């Protein structure tokens, strides 16, 4: 009878060939459904993340509200069973980012696609958001993980080159040089994992747990550091930056960048 | 202050490189420490696996037990920090099974490398060995799994086909239908992540949690399991047993090959 998904839940799946994600980039059970006309997704978040930004129901409730705003999967069912959420999606539309651009030397087509993207962003009424994700709510957060060692570990973060010794240095930082806030759409974790693309043009958003209000530098600066990291070349951040037509607050970008550290 | 490794082994582990393991097939955190004269691994297990199989604390003293008697990677360091099992080792000899197969059609060469593990742990004095992994024991503590939903990730047990509609029915089918048992060493995971080859010989063995005394035919059923799925052919499985110089009791072969399911 102990199961983490339920009977209606079960039944919904038991058609479909279970091939699980092999990422397990968060805390999250992330599994591919292979059916013969189609594929599903069922994205599962243990009781400790209930509440979370990690919590799989915040990714449904954004879900829903991205509707007919960005590009993202259909809610096909949604639960709470024994302490887990359980979302089962549609398959997001379009080919992987990371997969799009993954054996080719074109950073450039990353960058125009993270300038669309926080174009996207900027035009989105938040109005209504079901989740204000504002430095206050994250470093509360935050806090929370800390001190229940849920926040995920960066192994590189043990490396003697590291600028903060530990956690608790880095959260003391954030909390002390916390920068104004200007609210607008942000995805939170904006990454080539988590977007796809169809003929050029962004077609789907997946991984919606930090999504909801907060600051456009944090999306801005998760982009600068994917560019940085992919390629050594600093000419591609002037590149992003003229692509959006804004200049480029340091002091901003710097923070949330240090913000993911620990997310 | 807070961390989930001492200052002592942060020390230790400074001038290294770190580098994640991609797998994450059990509950365990293994990263791999690159360095310039050598690479170490690092591998941790969580306060809710304490006294369990996954325990690395248990897989150190096995690994500690084990010097002299099997190629086993050398403990630099062991120690129980904030509810986190540690263990320090040194990088097996050898090349990954997995790896020195990757596509290369190879079977017999799989085969004669499992039949020797075999013979070789069968050869084991288990007269001091640390531990007993007698079917009392594992189902005692996959009782204590099911009961805190720390067994494994169910993904194929939710498929229409699969024999048993959930883990206890299945818990209780291993319950009843528990088989004698003639202890010797036991790997408890023999398969080609968890082994090494050097010259056609095995040079190494990890992920040792499991390892200890049980039924021989648990080792060899891993062995027929992984004929099975990786190679494919049912004549290497006829082959393995020639080798072995016994005939294959299928009904303990099914009822181990089963009992890893949960796990
Ligand atoms: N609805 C979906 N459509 C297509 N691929 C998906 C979908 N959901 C998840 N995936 C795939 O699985 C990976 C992990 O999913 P994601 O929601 O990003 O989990 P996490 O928060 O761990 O990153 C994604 O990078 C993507 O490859
Ligand atoms: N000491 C080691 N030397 C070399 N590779 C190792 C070592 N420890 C772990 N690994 C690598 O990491 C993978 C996961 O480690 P393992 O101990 O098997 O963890 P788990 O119990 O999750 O399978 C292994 O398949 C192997 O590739
Ligand atoms: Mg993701
Ligand atoms: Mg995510
Ligand atoms: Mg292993
Ligand atoms: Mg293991």
């Amino acid at each position: 009878a102990k199961m983490r998904i339920s009977p209606e839940l079960k039944k919904l799946i038991e058609k479909y060939r279970c091939v699980k994600d092999t990422e397990g980039m968060s805390p999250a059970k992330v599994y591919k459904l292979v059916g013969e006309n189609e594929n599903l997704y069922l994205k599962m978040t243990d009781s400790r993340y209930k509440g979370t930004t990690y919590d799989v129901e915040r990714e449904k409730d954004m879900m829903l509200w991205l509707e007919g705003k960005l590009p993202v999967p259909k809610v096909l069912h949604f639960e709470r069973h024994d302490g887990w959420s359980n979302l089962l999606m549609s398959e997001a539309d379009g080919v992987l980012c990371s997969e799009e651009y993954e054996d080719e030397q074109s950073p450039e087509k990353i960058i125009e696609l993270y300038a669309e993207c926080i174009r996207l962003f900027h035009s989105i009424d938040i109005s209504d958001c079901p989740y204000t994700n504002s430095l206050d709510s994250r470093l509360a957060e935050l806090d929370y993980l800390l001190n229940n060692d849920l926040a995920d570990v960066d192994c590189e973060n043990w490396e003697e080159d590291t600028p903060f010794k530990d956690p608790r240095e880095l959260y003391d930082f954030l909390k002390t040089e916390k920068p104004e806030e200007e609210l607008v759409f942000s995805h939170g974790d904006l990454g080539d994992s988590n977007i796809f693309v169809k003929d050029g043009k962004v077609s789907g958003f997946i991984d919606l747990g930090r999504s909801g209000r907060a600051d456009k530098w944090y999306d801005i600066a998760f982009c600068v550091r994917s560019i940085r990291e992919d390629i050594g070349e600093e000419q591609y951040v002037e590149l992003f930056f003229d692509l959006l037509g804004i200049k480029p607050d340091w002091e901003k970008i710097k923070y949330y960048i240090l913000l993911d550290e620990l997310f």
